[PDB]
């Protein structure tokens, strides 16, 4: 039954992610550990200090604030990638598939599902960090020195317009479920079962919208849309990253994360 596939999805995606939409807006709106404002750089110090205090005695505020900023975004995104890979294999039909294809349809499919997630994350302002205990202004992030400034604000220019559209964990889940499972990724060596696999989701996705958004004519389609949208800004974040890592030293590229972009696109 597909009200059980698009629930036992939703339910893989509550259990695997530390940070989810209803628990986002709340910080991100007015507790016990309430999040640290980062919004210059006076603030950036004082958060590393509470936050990464290895890393402050270890003397990395002697780096470039840039540099900071950039290797914090990479250990987000290593543990991101973490997160999805356990999803993934939680979604149904993924786990039967060959080992060399659910690593192909990971390796590009985890940044177009992180940046559909990090919009949960996001408003007009500044995003949250450090796992809801921090909140880093759009603004200051706007005031790093290039090429950092040009990281974050294409995702917050993303994410605007995707929580426009008001969509709830049981669609976003069913959303990344969608962007992993997909036919066309390039190298794959089963593309019929992946297709059919795709389709499934994709049709519980389109019956959970019908019902679940019953006032958004289009939402369907307007989220295929946004599919498209999601791999040309992956596209063009790899650019600027395989820009920051051969001009930027310091600003090194983790294992896991190179091995992804690794003949990528
Ligand atoms: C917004 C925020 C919150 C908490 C800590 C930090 N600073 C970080 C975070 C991380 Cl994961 N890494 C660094 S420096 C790593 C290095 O210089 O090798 N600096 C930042 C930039
Ligand atoms: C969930 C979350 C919140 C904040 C930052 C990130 N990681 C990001 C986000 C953006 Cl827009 N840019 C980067 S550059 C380092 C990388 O490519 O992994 N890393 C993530 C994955």
């Amino acid at each position: 039954d597909l009200k059980s596939l698009a629930k036992r999805i939703y339910e893989a995606y509550l259990k695997n992610f530390n940070m989810n939409k209803v628990k986002a807006r709340v910080i991100l709106s007015g507790s016990n550990n309430p999040p640290f404002v980062i919004h210059d750089m006076e603030t950036l110090c004082m958060a590393e200090k509470t936050l990464v205090a290895k890393l402050v005695a270890n003397g990395i505020q002697n780096k470039e604030a840039e540099v900071r900023i950039f290797h914090c975004c990479q250990c987000t995104s290593v543990e991101t990638v973490t997160e999805l890979t356990e999803f993934a294999k939680a979604i149904p039909g993924f786990a039967n598939l060959d080992l060399n294809d659910q690593v192909t349809l990971l390796k590009y499919g985890v940044y177009e599902a992180i940046f559909a997630m990090l919009s949960s994350v996001m408003n007009k302002d500044g995003m949250l960090v450090a796992y809801g205990n921090g909140f880093i202004t759009r603004e200051f992030l706007k005031s790093l020195r290039k090429p950092f400034c040009d990281i974050m604000e294409p995702k917050f220019d993303f994410a605007m317009k995707f929580n426009a559209l008001e969509l709830d964990d049981s669609d976003i889940s069913l959303f990344v479920a969608a962007i992993i499972c997909c036919g066309d990724r390039p190298g794959l060596l089963n593309v019929g079962h992946i297709e059919k696999m795709q389709e499934g989701i994709v049709h519980v996705l389109r019956l959970h919208l019908q019902s679940n958004h019953p006032d958004d004519i289009f939402l369907f389609p307007k989220l295929l849309q946004k599919m498209a949208d999601l791999r040309q800004l992956v596209t063009e974040h790899a650019q600027l990253v395989q820009i920051i890592k051969k001009t930027e030293s310091d600003a090194a590229l983790h294992p896991l994360l190179q091995e992804i972009y690794r003949d990528m696109y």
